[PDB]
């Protein structure tokens, strides 16, 4: 059995890909993944995806797409893709000691935030701790937060969040900055953002949601506590291109690339979409759009063949 | 008063837009038009824009844009906009005998698609007429309907009906087809797919669904009826950029021109999202995502001020 088209990933891109190919009858297979849902399984109200006057929670938007998908005839496996073979007419999944085939595959698997590792972090994400100030930014008006990183990221995320927040502390776990000189000079300008320096979180406290954070100095080892209710994690993304480097084109952070303004990544009937490809943006509503395309541009191309 | 953020068009490009700058405290001033909603403000059912499990009619989703606007703030005008200067620092826009001036403009104004122009064709929108084999072929399973145009559009159109319907008269115009010679020989080997040349339609016929098209020979004036239940109207799309033409580059179809993958046109501060700039995939999902897109490099931009 060789399917038209399997689709890896379970968030917004892949759903809305599942969807597409469904109502075009392409009976598409769709490997979610054990932690299925995408990154808004892990939050909690959304806001800003359009279609929603007053909103509603990443895992019920999650669940509304993924019946969605199965009301059109998506065949759906909450599986994990552990390998795969991309080149040629016909294309391998392997799925635990499973195989499956298809014409076109549909690559999807996101991007990880990267995670500070530390004790309170996971427990409070969504009631203090997130990801995403164009998200979250929002809900933390007249409070003292935390950012942290050192690049680019960081710099935006702190500078935009100062139109919220009372106070922004930027902890960086270094005395230098990875982020472009204008970005730097930007938040040092800004009036709301002090600088942590050699600065690491060990600990986030919260009784239901984020009151401080333990603070330790890379250098000396001193430690204290900040009092703050919000903590942003801007340490950096990781395209999830594991299981495709070495047969699609990379760039050099691991971004599955893709040509121009299409789906179409380096290998013939391999696409992809969502936050695998799109460093940019990054937020459900985009990557629901390039599902959508990825599954256009799959159609259009097995007509082809 | 010069707004930090005009945006033209109440599309899903341009509540989605709203959505997102005003959420991040730009007070977006909205020119909606007094045909406003956009597209699918048109149609019926909406089954393929992730969210809604069950379905959701166009006017439905769209309502729920526009009051996710209000909620945050968005400065919504039921107006058109007559008339732009996009040059330089500030930007006016002229709606009637009104100006209002900004640092960004967001241009959302989407596509029209053309129309037949005959009896009939509006009146039986959304009950049997339709400009999208994407979103409306799967509800004529087993029917006979017709495709109108002679480009690879309406190629594209016919050739994926035909998967559900139980057959499609191509109708052109004229005895020759601009479409490319791959598409038009697609559509020549299908065998669901009769093409009817030198033809039009000057009527669509309707107690409350299409029951049948009025024919003319555009040589001999021959007239006749074809029994069908389906129109799918395929003669091309005509972008929304006569406003801007001669201050933003446009390509030759008129499309806005965007610099890469991001949503930045040709004069600074002026950016376009939608159907005015995409001609490949045309769905209500994609125009919100960039209309997201938007937003967030006119943030970016302004905070680059
Ligand atoms: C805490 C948090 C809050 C957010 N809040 C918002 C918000 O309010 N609004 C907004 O617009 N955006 C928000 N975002 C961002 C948004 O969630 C993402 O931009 C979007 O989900 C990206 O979609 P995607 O489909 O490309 O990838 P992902 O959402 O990362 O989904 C990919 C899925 O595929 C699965 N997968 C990966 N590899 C495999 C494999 N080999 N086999 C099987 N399955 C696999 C993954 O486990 C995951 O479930 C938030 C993100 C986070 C982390
Ligand atoms: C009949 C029909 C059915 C469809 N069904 C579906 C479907 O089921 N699923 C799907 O995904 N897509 C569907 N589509 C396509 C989808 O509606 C479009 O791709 C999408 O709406 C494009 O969004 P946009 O914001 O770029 O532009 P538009 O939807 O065209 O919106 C632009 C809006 O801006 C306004 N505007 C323009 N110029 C000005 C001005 N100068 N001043 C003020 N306002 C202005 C317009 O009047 C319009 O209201 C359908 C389209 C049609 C025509
Ligand atoms: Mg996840
Ligand atoms: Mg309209």
């Amino acid at each position: 059995t060789v399917h038209d088209v399997i689709i890896i990933g379970s968030g917004p891109a892949g759903y809305t890909a599942a969807i597409y190919a469904a109502r075009a009858q392409l009976k598409p297979l769709v490997f979610e993944g054990t932690q299925f849902g995408g990154a808004l399984m892990t939050t909690t109200e959304v806001e800003n995806y359009p279609g929603f006057r007053e909103g509603i929670t990443g895992p019920e938007l999650m669940d509304q797409m993924r019946e969605q998908a199965l009301r059109f005839g998506a065949d759906l496996r909450m599986e994990d893709v552990d390998a795969v073979q991309l080149e040629g007419p016909v294309k391998t999944v392997v799925v635990g000691d499973e195989t499956h085939q298809a014409r076109a595959v549909i690559l999807a698997m996101g991007a990880a935030a990267r995670h500070l590792g530390v004790p309170g972090e996971e427990a409070l994400t969504g009631m203090g701790v997130s990801t995403c100030a164009t998200c979250d930014g929002f809900f933390f008006r007249d409070q003292d937060i935390v950012v942290v990183g050192g690049g680019d990221s960081a710099m935006e995320e702190a500078t935009f969040l100062t139109r919220f927040a009372r106070s922004v502390t930027l902890i960086h776990r270094r005395d230098e900055f990875r982020a472009s000189k204008i970005m730097l000079e930007r938040a040092r300008a800004n009036e709301k953002i002090t600088f942590l320096t050699n600065t690491e979180i060990t600990q986030i406290e919260g009784d239901p949601k984020v009151t401080g954070v333990r603070l330790r100095d890379t250098v000396t080892g001193e430690e204290s506590k900040l009092d703050v209710t919000g903590v942003f994690v801007a340490i950096g993304h990781d395209p999830r291109s594991e299981l495709v480097r070495g047969q699609v084109e990379l760039d050099d952070e691991g971004y599955v690339k893709v040509q121009g303004r299409t789906t179409y990544t380096s290998l013939d009937g391999v696409f992809a979409a969502g936050d695998l490809v799109d460093h940019t943006y990054r937020q459900a509503i985009t990557a629901a759009g390039s599902g959508c395309a990825a599954s256009i541009d799959a159609e259009r191309w097995l007509a082809e063949q």
